[PDB]
């Protein structure tokens, strides 16, 4: 089964990046399963709502009490090095919470990490029907 371990904040770098302590070492994050505006776009540059997004997954995980880190069942690190995992503050998944408020897309996605797939897509789906942000 999937489980969390506690992580602590370093430093929020992006919408879908953020710097943690894990297991008493400093650690880039990647979060799994979905895309964001970047405002460290490595062409782009600043997208459209990439502030947006930086700043929702910076205040969120800044704000919070406890941060914890769940892996998939695949890799676990990506080819720069970052850990690829679902990041919660204070039980509330960022991925979600990312994808539900319409400044994240649901990314491409490479089996077997998958695992929250479905769910993601539903919130997905819900924020395009609400048309937030992205879908505005």
């Amino acid at each position: 089964k999937l489980h969390k371990e506690p992580a602590t904040l370093i430093k929020a770098i992006d919408g879908d990046t953020v710097k943690l302590m894990y297991k008493g070492q400093p650690m880039t994050f990647r979060l799994l399963l979905v895309d964001t505006p970047e405002t460290k776009h490595p062409k782009k540059g600043v997208e459209k709502y990439g502030p947006e997004a930086s700043a929702f997954t910076k205040k969120m995980v800044e704000n919070a009490k406890k941060i914890e880190v769940e892996f998939d069942k695949g890799q676990r690190t990506d080819k720069y090095g970052r850990g690829l995992a679902y990041i919660y503050a204070d039980g509330k998944m960022v991925n979600e919470a990312l994808v539900r408020q319409g400044l994240a897309k649901v990314a491409y996605v490479y089996k077997p990490n998958n695992v929250h797939e479905q769910h993601l897509r539903k919130s997905e789906a819900q924020a395009k029907k609400e048309k937030l942000n992205i879908w505005s």
